[PDB]
RNA sequence: CAUC
């Protein structure tokens, strides 16, 4: 819910489409942030990002820790 | 739905 950062750039460490989640390493802090499938903006569809992709996102405080939201391409 |  609470927004912790906007317009953050990061690289997908891994994203597993069977479990519907993965992690993004933030470029500004080098910390991993959790990314759930629901947090990825709209892309025969499978909501997902690829290992090694650079993405742009917001960081919010979730129940179990910091997580990415509004995940998109960097433009 | 927290390291596949």
């Amino acid at each position: 819910k609470p927004v912790l950062a906007t317009k953050v750039l990061g690289t997908v460490k891994w994203f597993n489409v069977r479990n519907g989640y993965g992690f993004i390493n933030r470029n500004d802090t080098k910390e991993d942030v959790f990314v759930h499938q629901t947090a990825i903006k709209r892309n025969k569809f499978l909501r997902s990002v690829g290992d090694g992709e650079t993405v742009e996102f917001d960081v919010v405080e979730g129940e179990k820790g910091a997580e990415a939201t509004n995940v998109t391409g960097p433009g």
